[PDB]
């Protein structure tokens, strides 16, 4: 279906950008916001500790978006095994899920 | 370093935009491009089979970035063990790696 792939085009465009916004941040903190913390930590400073060092003004990201069907991103994080993870619930409770953003590595 | 935190900086967001326009490829064509057809498949539709699906204008970047010493960033694709990677090879020859981009889930 064609509004079906634009969703997910929305989907994946905006848990990428979310992951990357993530990223930002923990560049300069050395670790993720965490779930209790939220997405939230992207557009304020988080209250919760660890607090954030060196919060750029404005924040990380412009705006939160939201899915297709009208519910906020989620974040888990650290997450289970220390596995971060981005997802949409989905229209039908299908979480579609960006997983193990923090799979980087520095060498081969 | 502040040139080495900037560069840092624009090594993580260079590859989560390379990552992003991946995903978009990916969801036009049901696998991302082989390291055969490069991250070149971003910009211009590959001439390597297997050939994409009615590749959009422009593609699905506005240009490729390279790396802050010059050099293109690279992808591992379909990878070993199908693990799809995107990395900077750095100053030195240690690479800065994105990896396994292709870890997401439908269902919990
Ligand atoms: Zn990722």
């Amino acid at each position: 279906g064609n509004k079906e792939k634009a969703d997910r085009q929305k989907v994946v465009s905006d848990l990428v950008a979310l992951e990357g916004a993530l990223d930002m941040y923990k560049l300069d903190n050395s670790r993720y916001p965490t779930t209790e913390q939220g997405l939230q930590a992207l557009v304020s400073a988080p209250s919760a500790e660890p607090h954030a060092r060196n919060y750029p003004e404005g924040g990380y990201i412009r705006r939160l978006p939201q899915d297709p069907w009208g519910s906020d991103y989620q974040l888990l994080s650290p997450g289970q095994h220390g596995q971060v993870d981005i997802f949409s619930l989905g229209p039908d409770g299908v979480p579609e899920s960006n997983d193990d953003i923090g799979n980087w590595t520095i060498g081969f």
